[PDB]
């Protein structure tokens, strides 16, 4: 059950830049509230090793990929 | 939209208690390096101030909810 745009959006907050992030944010039209604090999370998310993040990566196609999702 | 087995690792990883979060997880029988990067991940969102974190869930909700993707 891959959503592309919001697969777009998980892809850059586990891998991608601050900027890149809010970049995907803003289809979506967030409210000012909800900008902050997903760039909160992206802060906090990124202070973990870039393979770290990676497995999050390979763990999340895991699960919208499987069986029990399809 | 949005595949509940997935919203429902979401909704532990922003809102509930680590074992909750650990448990959904397992379901899915992830290796280890799987587990242990998903299991840090909800560590370093655990920082976060619950209204922050609700306001993550918000934005999740809109995102899914879009004419973008559903």
């Amino acid at each position: 059950g891959i959503c592309p745009r919001f697969a777009h959006v998980i892809e850059n907050l586990l891998l991608g830049t601050p900027s890149s992030y809010e970049t995907s944010l803003k289809e979506f039209e967030p409210d000012d509230t909800m900008k902050d604090a997903g760039m909160q999370m992206k802060k906090v998310l990124d202070s973990l090793p870039q393979t770290t993040r990676e497995n999050i990566m390979k763990l999340t196609e895991k699960i919208v990929k499987s069986p029990l999702c399809m």
